[PDB]
RNA sequence: GUCUCGCCCGCCGCGCCGGGGAGGUGGAGCACGAGCGCACGUGUUAGGACCCGAAAGAUGGUGAACUAUGCCUGGGCAGGGCGAAGCCAGAGGAAACUCUGGUGGAGGUCCGUAGCGGUCCUGACGUGCAAAUCGGUCGUCCGACCUGGGUAUAGGGGCGAAAGACUAAUCGAACCAUCUAGUAGCUGGUUCCCUCCGAAGUUUCCCUCAGGAUAGCUGGCGCUCUCGCACACGCAGUUUUAUCCGGUAAAGCGAAUGAUUAGAGGUCUUGGGGCCGAAACGAUCUCAACCUAUUCUCAAACUUUAAAUGGGUAAGAAGCCCGGCUCGCUGGCGUGAGCCGGGCGUGGAAUGGAGUGCCUAGUGGGCCACUUUUGGUAAGCAGAACUGG
RNA sequence: ACUUUGAAGGCCGAAGUGGAGAAGGGUUCCAUGUGAACAGCAGUUGAACAUGGGUCAGUCGGUCCUGAGAGAUGGGCGAGCGCCGUUCCGAAGGGACGGGCGAUGGCCUCCGUUGCCCUCGGCCGAUCGAAAGGGAGUCGGGUUCAGAUCCCCGAAUCCGG
RNA sequence: GUUCUCUUUUCUUUGUGAAGGGCAGGGCGCCCUGGAAUGGGUUCGCCCCGAGAGAGGGGCCCGUGCCUUGGAAAGCGUCGCGGUUCCGGCGGCGUCCGGUGAGCUCUCGCUGGCCCUUGAAAAUCCGGGGGAGAGGGUGUAAAUCUCGCGCCGGGCCGUACCCAUAUCCGCAGCAGGUCUCCAAGGUGAACAGCCUCUGGCAUGUUGGAACAAUGUAGGUAAGGGAAGUCGGCAAGCCGGA
RNA sequence: UAGAACUGGUGCGGACCAGGGGAAUCCGACUGUUUAAUUAAAACAAAGCAUCGCGAAGGCCCGCGGCGGGUGUUGACGCGAUGUGAUUUCUGCCCAGUGCUCUGAAUGUCAAAGUGAAGAAAUUCAAUGAAGCGCGGGUAAACGGCGGGAGUAACUAUGACUCUCUUAAGGUAGCCAAAUGCCUCGUCAUCUAAUUAGUGACGCGCAUGAAUGGAUGAACGAGAUUCCCACUGUCCCUACCUACUAUCCAGCGAAACCACAGCCAAGGGAACGGGCUUGGCGGAAUCAGCGGGGAAAGAAGACCCUGUUGAGCUUGACUCUAGUCUGGCACGGUGAAGAGACAUGUUUUUUCACUGACCCGGUGAGGCGGGGGGGCGAGCCCCGAGGGGCUC
RNA sequence: UGGGGCGGUACACCUGUCAAACGGUAACGCAGGUGUCCUAAGGCGAGCUCAGGGAGGACAGAAACCUCCCGUGGAGCAGAAGGGCAAAAGCUCGCUUGAUCUUGAUUUUCAGUACGAAUACAGACCGUGAAAGCGGGGCCUCACGAUCCUUCUGACCUUUUGGGUUUUAAGCAGGAGGUGUCAGAAAAGUUACCACAGGGAUAACUGGCUUGUGGCGGCCAAGCGUUCAUAGCGACGUCGCUUUUUGAUCCUUCGAUGUCGGCUCUUCCUAUCAUUGUGAAGCAGAAUUCACCAAGCGUUGGAUUGUUCACCCACUAAUAGGGAACGUGAGCUGGGUUUAGACCGUCGUGAGACAGGUUAGUUUUACCCUACUGAUGAUGUGUUGUUGCCAUGGUAAUCCUGCUCAGUACGAGAGGAACCGCAGGUUCAGACAUUUGGUGUAUGUGCUUGGCUGAGGAGCCAAUGGGGCGAAGCUACCAUCUG
């Protein structure tokens, strides 16, 4: 046959990302003495729009504990913040919107964002537009804590992971329809080369296994085993249900 | 060498050494050696293999100056129509609000130039201006827009708003060189003369039916003999004299098997749309069949009978006769076969020189006519026997 | 008939059949002469043939910077020519400086200096990459068969020492 | 230039660079007094005001425009001289007043709208901040994020012409294709189409004679009006305000 | 810009510029894209709708190779993979078949290595026993599929009703002689002088039917069809005109093709001759045309057959393979509990904990653990109230 | 393989016939069979009689069982058919296991090779019979399979590698495990995106032979026709022609004969629709029906449909049938069919198929030879001219209406003709332009838009600026003349 689409994406060179106009990488500042034991202060300067994203980004400025210099960080913004706000980071912080502190000092039932998965990954989880995690249960024996994620899954992590307090800005976006095509075009043009999906049935059987026929039809069951090879692993993968 | 019955020998150490006869048998063997080397010719093969002839497969490499798509950075697009929110004023209303007149200038909106494209004329040209042009008529024209240059992706791979489309006039797998004189049961071609002999298209086997092997048909090279050499035997798409074989033509059914017509003597006899009647075998008919003697017609898969043409043997010296020997075979005594030694030549017609052995090519698609003959309405149709072309 | 000069009649109609340039071409440019060949007829003509001549910069462009991206070192992998990868498993800059120490040739005054002892040192990755992006500062007049923001005249200006 | 009749007529020509100094003119999200409703000011539109409007007086930026130095000597237009000529030659005049615009183009500013799009980086240069570090004596201090004036230099490579119905690619002087700048008069809504001036050309690889047939491109037709034909195919009607 | 008079042989957007309309059905919502050089379409795309996997030692994928690389300067309002196709109004039953998926020691089967008995030893035997296949559940906006006979209503005909045989269910709401109906030019109405056409109705539908999407319905279409008004040389029926040619002359000057050649009837023949046979007949060299023949030119017929010649594509053909699931040996170390088969200790094993090989992330490798010199303080003990012990 | 595919097996075997009297002999020729069955249905000996038919006998009947007579096979012998068999080869009883071990020869098919099957002998061991003798499978004709590999049986059997012993392995001889495509490969589809070497040894058009089917026509004559075989029809039967129907065949053509239908144009046939000249009726008149000579002149306008065919409207003397490579594509068109894209239904798991439907889709070349039409010229006559004759060839005129004859003849009536005459028309043909119309660049004369020659006048430019009237000429059943 011939190699198909999808099997061409994993090599890159035409399906790569478009990163000329992106401003940086969002991540929470590193761990150090002050943030481990005490706290530290910083100030917001401006709020900005990052392409390829829905969540706006803050700019925070800190005073370096060891040199006569200043140090800038590019956080992801909770909902409520503004310029001129003082932002306090670390263990001795007060529980209010915009600050950063650990999990095992928070109470139950509280909201967070830009959470960490392991202690010092600078922030990985719950960092999209309108989402938030939630604290559930502590365990001062063994230093563990459980967290609800926006997929509806309960997950265990430590009590030294850091996190940011509050929902994320951009909240409520998929409740606007797009109505046109060229609003989609300017969307994905800033992210990837991916938008027009040609249906497999309108192909020929060289370049897709569902292709061909005098009619348009699939001909075979659209579910497929997890361990099928590349080229055939298309459709409803490992489906344990179909319908609704 | 190999089975079957067997009685014996020699050896300083007797076995699980060695020897006879034959029912007999398996062998590319013996029996008074013929090869070895050199050259020439023909023939069958393996090699580029008489010459030219593919679609294709592998190894290694050049290409995105056309086109497909993504990114970087720069440029470009008359004049007009409809009139969304928002704003002002006047009038009405108890209020919420409403009516009328302006302003404003949004929109993958409308008409239309530049530009980008490419519907119809199924027009022109159709050895052209042109390996895809020209003319008028067309489509869209603030936007999923048009475009320059730079940069990324390379061949069972790339890119694709998908048509199996494009990838340097080439794409249902590019091009360049080599492997490579790839293979071909298949087409086309194969170079001077005279003489001589002179065919087949048929059998059996083959994943065989456009082809090969096998036998047959043909040629060449010989060799053993003999004759008008006063001096003979042997042969034959032939006739004759004797003698066997056959079941086809015709004929036959008052003879078997099978089929079939009609009336005379049988209610033979079952029963009657019924029959004169209580009906019966009292009668009286008959019918599907049915006893006796006769009658008309039939047979590729029936036959008592039985040709014409045909096939096979025989027509003498390898015969006849006389006498005697050998035999585990057979046995009243004897038969049979084999060996020995002697005596007796024309054995129906008409013809002519016979026999034997190696090498060996081309063929292996057939066709017609009398006569016989199968299928088919018939055929310049299809399939066979005889002879001749 | 076709060159040239004059006169007359006509077309292009400023999104041009006009005046200048990029890519590409490469002497085709300018004068004198020729009429074999070529210019699908002709030619006293020619972008043809022959012989000669012609492109002048502190200020116009390159050169400098980086862009998408390409690409060495260390390291890793690989039969092997080599390939991956660009801050990633690296003692990664010779960077400089104020002070002290003996020396230095010039009238060792002032120096740089080969040399150290000190002394502050991050950067964070060699290099390449656009004659349309970014990037100090020149204008008018005149002059040739053919050259001018370059030659001559006259008025200015940037950088460095 | 026209004048046979008219035409105070029609046509052409009628200027000052770079770099400075001064001033018009536009813009300000700049300051000082002062305290606003009977709410005011104000744009085509918007829009603004005790977080200080209107009204008064001030400051800053751009000032491609006018004046001035350049610079009238030079250039141009006319009427005349000399040099045989081999001449940037010599003279006499002039190089002037005003005005309108939904006018076209180029530019500078103000302001608003659209975006699940938010619209490059680096070389290089600059100012500020405690003064770190210090440095130097009444005539010194050397840097200097510098006042005016003589000085010295500024290397290498390209630069001719064509840029297209004849210098490029298409085998060719091929009706094809190939990125940009400048852009007048009239009609008209208009860079539509029709005629003209500046500048360019000789009809697009040849000419003369005559007007048969069939062609190709254009047109017109009495009366009827799709009866034609697979099919109103092609042509024709309507057409702007 | 609006109005009035007068004037012209009704001519007046006077040239150029410059929309034919109307009534209806089928498809696709629209704008957009598309087979360069025969197809611009009803085909692709879209917005909207719905499912599917995934919480990073991950999902999808690349790769000869590696602390390799893309999505990823990412984190479920996201990334990847699939089908339908705006809105409105709806989305019916079947888990028997096939696929997918969950668990599972409690059950057959099930390889290497390992365990044990016999043998002089190769060897043989036995017990053991992973994933997978079977055993069992869930799923149809997953591939897909969704029936026959007979009797029956006070005139006939129909047949609401009843019976019956089997299937995983036996076609629901809608719609139809359609771009889907063989029999077929189905039947009835209308349009027409006349209609195999077209519109509206009927429906035991060879073979319609529900995201393999059903039914509708404004605007748009270089889309496919029927009719009407105005219009016309499309036609009755052809004619006239103008330009460039063709034609003649001067000058320059090719090609394809070509056995030999070039008047007919009939006859026979490889059955349709320019040439043969029997008859007809036969007179130099040429000019403009036209298209009957030359079975006229081009391209070793793509239709059909054969070939023990090929290639593209698919799968339940045959033989294999990358990748991937799983068991075993090595890298593999420390300690502690529990329980075993033989036989009267052996190793085995399940579990818990450790770190030093190994792996991961972060950083300009910037303040780790104990300790009390700490002390601003607190609460717990002794407490000379002065001390030190504990929690911080 | 009477083209291939679907079907069948004529692909290994048996009987009868065809097959032409030895033997042998073909076709998808006729009729049928096989891939088995048997511890006896094999083998020896002995004894007996089959099918059926008749006559009798308690229940007893068409048929149970008993007895007698006739009985040439008319019954049986495993299966298909054929042959053969009576104190058997059949039925029944007794005993057994020649269905065993071993060489070689021959026959059948045939090359004169193999398998298989069969025959006659020889050596052994045996069985049955009193014994002669018979028996090494089934009364005869068919019932089955190589190398290589594996497994089993056998001999105090050879080798296992420098010698010896034991195990294993290899060898020798004989059975079995199997190839049905049966003298013996290990094996699924699709291509409309397709390709190559060849083929008229082989198909889809014409042509050619045949004429079943289709069409047309004769013979004899039972009945129809109230009566009356034959005015006109004609059963049951039978003899023929034609190639405008569809088949059968496969001779030419596969290095190419351009494949449906309409448009256009010419010629030919007759099996006569009408018109001319005539005959016959169940012909009073008028209309109609059968037939003869005859192919001269005619046979139309339209809705539907791609149409050939069909069907309806309207007029007409009439609305007849055919051909020529199923006339005619360097003459048109390209609607359909018959490439490439695509949509529905049915089938296939699927790529894909449909003899089902629907939409969009490149139609080349003449300047050669001939023929055909027109145009110059040529031979000879001494040269040249004027006037003329004729061979030979073509060939052209055709139909209808009206008034009169006449509301006459005829006929009961209703109704209803014709011959000569007069005037006019249709289709065709040949010229012509007095008059009407059309053309119009005489670029003739006015009018008018935009622009340009300073303006007026006179003029030009806009591939014929537009528009109005229009001479000569060319032209029309759209005007006229003639046959
Ligand atoms: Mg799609
Ligand atoms: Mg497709
Ligand atoms: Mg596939
Ligand atoms: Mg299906
Ligand atoms: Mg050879
Ligand atoms: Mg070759
Ligand atoms: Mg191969
Ligand atoms: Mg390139
Ligand atoms: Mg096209
Ligand atoms: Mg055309
Ligand atoms: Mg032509
Ligand atoms: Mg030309
Ligand atoms: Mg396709
Ligand atoms: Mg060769
Ligand atoms: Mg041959
Ligand atoms: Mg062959
Ligand atoms: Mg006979
Ligand atoms: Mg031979
Ligand atoms: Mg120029
Ligand atoms: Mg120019
Ligand atoms: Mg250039
Ligand atoms: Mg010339
Ligand atoms: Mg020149
Ligand atoms: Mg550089
Ligand atoms: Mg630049
Ligand atoms: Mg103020
Ligand atoms: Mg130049
Ligand atoms: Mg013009
Ligand atoms: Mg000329
Ligand atoms: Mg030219
Ligand atoms: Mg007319
Ligand atoms: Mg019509
Ligand atoms: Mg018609
Ligand atoms: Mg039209
Ligand atoms: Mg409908
Ligand atoms: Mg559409
Ligand atoms: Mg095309
Ligand atoms: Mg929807
Ligand atoms: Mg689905
Ligand atoms: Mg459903
Ligand atoms: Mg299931
Ligand atoms: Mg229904
Ligand atoms: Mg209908
Ligand atoms: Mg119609
Ligand atoms: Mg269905
Ligand atoms: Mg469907
Ligand atoms: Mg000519
Ligand atoms: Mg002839
Ligand atoms: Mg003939
Ligand atoms: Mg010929
Ligand atoms: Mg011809
Ligand atoms: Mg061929
Ligand atoms: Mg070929
Ligand atoms: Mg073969
Ligand atoms: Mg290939
Ligand atoms: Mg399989
Ligand atoms: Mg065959
Ligand atoms: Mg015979
Ligand atoms: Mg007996
Ligand atoms: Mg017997
Ligand atoms: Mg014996
Ligand atoms: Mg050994
Ligand atoms: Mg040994
Ligand atoms: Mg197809
Ligand atoms: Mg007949
Ligand atoms: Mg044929
Ligand atoms: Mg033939
Ligand atoms: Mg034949
Ligand atoms: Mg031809
Ligand atoms: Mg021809
Ligand atoms: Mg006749
Ligand atoms: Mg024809
Ligand atoms: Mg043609
Ligand atoms: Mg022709
Ligand atoms: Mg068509
Ligand atoms: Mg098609
Ligand atoms: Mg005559
Ligand atoms: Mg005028
Ligand atoms: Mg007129």
């Amino acid at each position: 046959g011939r190699v198909i689409r999808g099997q061409r994406k994993g090599a890159g060179s035409v399906f790569r990302a478009h990163v000329k106009h992106r401003k940086g990488a969002a991540r929470l500042r590193a761990v150090d003495f002050a943030e481990r034991h005490g706290y530290i202060k910083g100030i917001v300067k401006d709020i900005i729009h990052d392409p390829g994203r829905g969540a706006p980004l803050a700019k925070v400025v800190f005073r370096d504990p060891y040199r006569f210099k200043k140090r800038t960080e590019l956080f992801i913004a909770a909902e409520g913040i503004h310029t001129g706000q003082f932002v306090y980071c670390g263990k001795k912080a007060q529980l209010n919107i915009g600050n950063v502190l650990p999990v095992g000092t928070m109470p139950e039932g509280t909201i967070v964002c830009c959470l960490e998965e392991k202690p010092g990954d600078r922030g990985k989880l719950a960092r999209a537009s309108g989402n938030y995690a939630t604290v559930i249960s502590h365990n001062p024996e063994t230093k563990k804590t459980r967290v609800k994620l926006p997929s509806g899954s309960k997950k265990v992590i430590s009590s030294a992971n850091r996190a940011v307090v509050g929902v994320v800005a951009g909240g409520g976006r998929i409740d606007k329809p797009i109505l046109k095509a060229g609003r989609a075009y300017h969307k994905y043009k800033a992210k990837r080369n991916c938008w027009p999906r040609v249906r497999g049935v309108a192909m020929n059987p060289v370049e897709h296994p569902f292709g061909g026929g005098n009619h348009q039809h699939i001909g075979k069951p659209s579910t497929i085993r997890r361990d099928a090879p590349a080229g055939r692993k298309v459709g409803l993968i490992a489906a344990r249900r179909t319908g609704r």
